[PDB]
């Protein structure tokens, strides 16, 4: 998985690749303001901000992979195997399950600054959604429309960690302190061909455009994708119009998509990028591609009656949709 | 630039990324059988195989970047700076300019076997199209629908070279013997997590899916893209229908697209993937995406009257085309 | 700097490269049992285990870079810039300066088990030896002759950390959790040529012996040296005699020596391996080479009267000493 | 194998690592001026320049791995598997066997310029020394005391190649055009920490000295050792005295020695650096270390009666020779 919080030209785009070996029946899910969220161990949110994101609906409950609220606050949950350590109930904390975490934050917080207030009280508790659907190990990226900031939330064996993330990207393991530190090793990677420091008197031929990034990683693994997406995001252009910025964002995410069949997780099982999302967080527009359809599709939050109480779901436009010009 | 010859399930797909710092006004150009091909130093081709490909029409003439003929033979010209060496007129040989080379081969030859016969009589002559447009340094990939074989044509200072290319990919510099040899260094890269050979008694954590490709290159440079596209192409799935295979092909080419602004070629100039093409060579369908529009577009060769004599051109659908689902 | 704890055939060898840009006048220093160790903030050690190691005698006091006591316990202090955080005096704890730390542990403890007991009461206090010589930022490797265990001691801003280190090597930054984790990325490196997993159907030439370690790091930086020295140490042979094992040990340390002038730390200043040491910890024999003399030199702890109270120092044999055979 | 031609301060040092899985009984062999060389297919050299180098003596004939003559011309033969292609007899060439090549050149040539005259006539012929001792596939590095030049001689399937080699190093496969070209990919490696070009606004910590060489190869394979030894040689210091320059040379060669047991060539067989040589080519002094003895040993050409006709051989000082200081 890869998530990116991208800010250009006063605009804010947030989204992710979902990389998995099997699809769970993903849909774009709009949760209106009056859908009642009845949490296991904290106070209910029966009126709250509307949400749009990708998820599945089980027992009429929206299980979000990622979402953005009507105020521009976004979250994505990304696989964090072995490191995630959910906790026992704590009598002096807000006890929230990992499947409730996105609705709990996004339903009531409008900014990263406000989300930080919730995070100071949070205890992520080890309660399964159902006996059929045990908890996935996750960590989260959070972005908003009010700062250049991103947060990374990692609940580890030693406790809850909340990191500032100015780079604005996240993948899978290792924990964020190790992941971010690794960028230090790539300081010499460049968009330009560097000076010959190997030995200036030795005739080294600048034989290919792009030689500046010769040591950039391109593997399917979490650390390689973190480095590559950081370089790609940090060197993105600053386009003039919102749709061009969306196009730029998709080029960032697709730079670290996992194609079939390059990441084998089990015999006859390959992890690949099921979908790539980009939310225009200012407008509430959820754009996405899928592995099977290259055309960008969009669902507009504000085309739904946000005062309803029922979920609205859209099946993904999953079939390759070609424009036949003659 | 990157070009790929991809065969799966009786079907043949051939296509390329065009990576440049500026667009030249590219269009899909269909040259029908009776468009007369005039050459600077050989007899004209007044009746020939029809061609479909991407190019520029300059005055009255189609200057192709890549093309496929009605018999399934494909060619793409890719940047080959400094290594390309075009020749003086040779008395005993067919003297063809690099800009006439695609029409000359594809107009006459129906297969790799026939193309090889033409290449034994070929001299690529240093003659500019005009004073305006001097010759570009190129090398070529050739594929067909009769073999799992690709050819690489490189006209170097020491003469013309024609290589067998079973891997079926090509980028830019260096020459193909050095480029193909470099794959030997990546033998240990894997779709699956390899056994711990560093020291089996040491507890090394398999902490990320995709760790098998941890050492795969991801840079924008020619050698990095060659390695990555080879690994991605050689590990592609075998899908059931031609449209799904086209989708797989685009995931191969997009694995090594060059995003803005990661490859700086000069101050304020960045080489990026202008378009990516995929030709179904058995049906003559030219599919493409562009940097600015993610939807796949298609032009069908056989929707044109191939007995005409005039060119048929299609402007690229280059505006981002979103499917709004609500 | 690099330190290694190496065990083979019932024997224990411990030693280090000292990498600095300038030499400080290092000598082999034997501190006998009755040299009184005076400390700034704890009781003196008037009778203690004897020590042998490399250091500087400043006024009357031995400042050790590394040492081994008469019971087989060894310690080395290695540069740990920016991460080291020495502490204010703590009322409940043994307040020991970083320059007293080696005498404090090795003077009292005979094994890792006993050293661990001392570490539970330790506070490394920020007290300079003098205004002339301010404290250096360090972390420590500890080994013994009773286990195949090494300890890493790192006093960071968030407190004192003591890690188990089965691999038995240490360099400089980053902290040991990040450093040890990095070995996971090198699981596929091998002493032998690996199977072709890039694509088995593609003819990849096994063109060089040693291709199994094609991705092993060779740079002068701390993380590169950690990976290379780990691979080299973990794949060392098991030789029959102690002197042959010493030879094997020096090949391990020299695998990551820093030659002039490959590591520039400032204009006209290059960090290089001043000396490499190997202590036979069971016999108390301190072997070393220097950058300027390739012959191994040795000082035997037990050739000194260990009941004395005065220091015994040996100047390094640092002039290149050639055996002329004719 | 690795060979280096090193020039500093008006002095010339030439030498090599011999990397093999088994020792052949190597000795330092001095061939005096009147030892008769009776060649298979060219005129005899019964009076010629004296030679010193490492070799074996079989049937009273010196089979040199490497050698230097009394005029300062040096050659080393290094393993070149599969690529070496020795030829049939040629009636218009000087037909010289690969085992005669070093005596044939060094016996009669005093400079690279003179050796070039011999190379224009050379045909390396496929004649075994004996049925017991078939030819090894080799390529050669040549240096002298009159230029900064080195030559590389490679007899390939397509013919004899003689390359200029200003870098002055050589290992094993691939052929020299591919080997030297590979240095282009390492232009950004540096003795100093490079500017942060990954993204200047992103806080990348310069956390380790030596980070400039983070991407330098350290593997046991031929291409890795070529890059590492080139960087190490090209960044060597310029020491003031001959013996210091010899010490510097050994640090260059030892930077790419192959330790046991990191290069497995067959079950229970590991290729390792049997010896490392350094010839002061101006003085005729053959210095060497061995895997088993770290002390430098030396044989002086001019301590032998060079007007004799019998070979003089010295067994290597192979046992670890320690200087016990107390
Ligand atoms: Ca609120
Ligand atoms: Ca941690
Ligand atoms: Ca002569
Ligand atoms: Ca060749």
């Amino acid at each position: 998985c890869t998530a990116v919080n991208f800010q250009t030209g006063s605009h804010h785009f947030f989204g992710r690749n979902l990389d998995l070996e099997i699809s769970y029946g993903e849909q774009v899910v709009v949760t209106p303001r009056n859908y009642p969220f009845h949490f296991r161990q904290v106070a209910p949110l029966t009126h709250h901000y509307a949400l749009i994101g990708m998820g599945i609906v089980v027992d009429d409950y929206p299980l979000y992979f990622d979402a953005t609220n009507e105020k521009g606050l976004s979250m994505a949950g990304l696989n964090y195997p072995d490191n995630a350590d959910y906790k026992a109930l704590a009598t002096d904390k807000a006890n929230v399950t990992p499947f409730e975490f996105i609705p709990w934050v996004l339903g009531q917080a409008a900014s990263i600054a406000e989300a930080k207030q919730l995070l100071t009280k949070l205890n992520l508790v080890k309660i399964n959604f159902s006996d059929d659907l045990p908890l996935s190990p996750l960590h989260w990226l959070i972005g908003d429309t009010h700062s250049a900031t991103s947060l990374v939330v990692e609940c580890d064996k030693d406790g809850l960690h909340v990191y500032d993330n100015p780079v604005g990207v996240l993948t899978n393991n290792p924990s964020f302190d190790k992941q971010l530190f690794n960028l230090n090793n790539y300081r010499s990677v460049s968009p330009r061909v560097q000076e010959n420091s190997f030995q200036p008197a030795t005739a080294l031929n600048d034989y290919s455009r792009g030689l500046g990034s010769h040591f950039l990683p391109g593997g399917m693994d979490s650390m390689s994708r973190f480095v590559k997406v950081a370089f790609t995001k940090l060197n993105a252009p600053h386009s003039a119009t919102p749709l061009e910025q969306v196009t730029d964002f998709f080029h960032i995410l697709h730079s670290v998509e996992q194609p079939k069949n390059l990441d084998e997780v089990a015999p006859n099982q390959f992890e690949y990028t099921i979908y790539s999302s980009c939310v225009d967080a200012d407008q509430g527009i959820y754009y996405y591609t899928t592995y099977t359809n290259n055309q960008i599709n969009a669902v507009k939050l504000h085309n739904v009656d946000l005062d309803q109480a029922k979920l609205t779901t859209y099946a993904l436009a999953d079939q390759q949709t070609v424009n036949y010009q003659n």
